[PDB]
C-alpha cells in the first residue's frame, strides 16, 4: 500500500506514535516519506547483506528475521515480511522498540539527514487528526 500523507499521519497517530518518546507525529511521517515514499512494500538491501523492510525500513541485522542475514538478531521477534503489510501495526510496534533503545530516531538515517532540525509539522499540515 502506498499511503497518502494524511492517511499515514492518522494511522500512526492511532497506533500511539504521536509524541512517542518525545517525537511529534511530523517526525514519523517525514521519516516514512524519505525511507519508503509511504510504500509499505519497500525493500532495500544493505552492503552487509542485511535488508531494510517496509514503511520505516526496519533492518534485518537486528530487528527482524528474514532467514538470510547470518548472525543477525531478531529483536522485534517477527519475520521481516510482516513489516511489508498494508497494516502498519508490526512496523510501528517494532519502531517503538528501536526508538527506545538509546539512540532515538537517529536510527533512521533519512530522518537524521532530511527531517531532524526541519519544520516537521509541515508533514501533518492540513490533515484531519
Ligand atoms: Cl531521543
Ligand atoms: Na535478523
Amino acid at each position: 500500500k502506498v499511503f497518502g500523507r494524511c492517511e499515514l499521519a492518522a494511522a500512526m497517530k492511532r497506533h500511539g506514535l504521536d509524541n512517542y518518546r518525545g517525537y511529534s507525529l511530523g517526525n514519523w511521517v517525514c521519516a516514512a516519506k524519505f525511507e519508503s515514499n509511504f510504500n509499505t512494500q519497500a525493500t532495500n538491501r544493505n552492503t552487509d547483506g542485511s535488508t531494510d523492510y517496509g514503511i520505516l525500513q526496519i533492518n534485518s541485522r537486528w530487528w527482524c528475521n528474514d532467514g538470510r542475514t547470518p548472525g543477525s538478531r531478531n529483536l522485534c521477534n517477527i519475520p521481516c515480511s510482516a513489516l511489508l503489510s498494508s497494516d502498519i501495526t508490526a512496523s510501528v510496534n517494532c519502531a517503538k522498540k528501536i526508538v527506545s533503545d538509546g539512540n532515538g530516531m537517529n536510527a533512521w538515517v533519512a530522518w537524521r539527514n532530511r527531517c531532524k532540525g526541519t519544520d516537521v509539522q509541515a508533514w501533518i499540515r492540513g490533515c484531519r487528526l
